[PDB]
């Protein structure tokens, strides 16, 4: 199972780790992808997870979009986890670099409550432009299920832990 995680709350855990390496090690039931509405997995966590699946995640995602149209910002869909997890929960956090409403970050985290346990990144953090300290606070105050957060950046991980209320 999950190892080396620091417990933040009753249900939120955090580790300085690459979510792709973490997924290959643990093979969780659910890995969360930091998706966009088009499921175009170009960069950040999405690009890394997709590259780990040899582009199978992108092929599956394009078929999903062709059938269903784009997701909503704050929404999600469950697709295959390929070689990383049983399932991938593609969650769209607001991209503040695209002028999207940051109030939608709580709606994005609410998707995690449909799964008992998840391996996840901080939503809207990194290339999505939001403050990761704010994302962790919204995560802790929204998610009630067991969430194992993988924070790639060491310096950000230390800042998140040392500033956690
Ligand atoms: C989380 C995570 N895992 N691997 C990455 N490249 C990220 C980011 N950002």
């Amino acid at each position: 199972s999950f190892s080396g995680y620091l417990k933040l709350t009753d249900n939120v855990y955090i580790k300085n780790a690459d979510i792709v390496e973490e997924a290959k090690k643990v093979k969780p039931t659910v890995v969360v992808n930091a998706a966009n509405v088009y499921l175009k997995h170009g960069g950040g966590v999405a690009g890394a997870l997709n590259k780990a699946t040899n582009n199978a995640m992108q092929v599956e995602s394009d078929d999903y979009i062709a059938t269903n149209g784009p997701l909503k910002v704050g929404g999600s869909c469950v697709l295959s986890g390929h070689n990383l997890a049983k399932h991938c929960l593609h969650v769209v956090g607001p991209n503040v670099n695209k002028g999207e409403d940051i109030q939608l970050l709580k709606s994005a985290y609410e998707n995690f409550n449909q799964h008992e346990v998840l391996l996840a990144p901080l939503l809207s953090a990194g290339i999505f432009g939001a403050d990761p300290i704010h994302s962790l606070r919204v995560c802790v105050d929204t998610v009630r299920t067991n969430v194992y957060l993988a924070v790639f950046d060491k310096n950000l991980y230390d800042k998140l832990v040392s500033s956690f209320l």
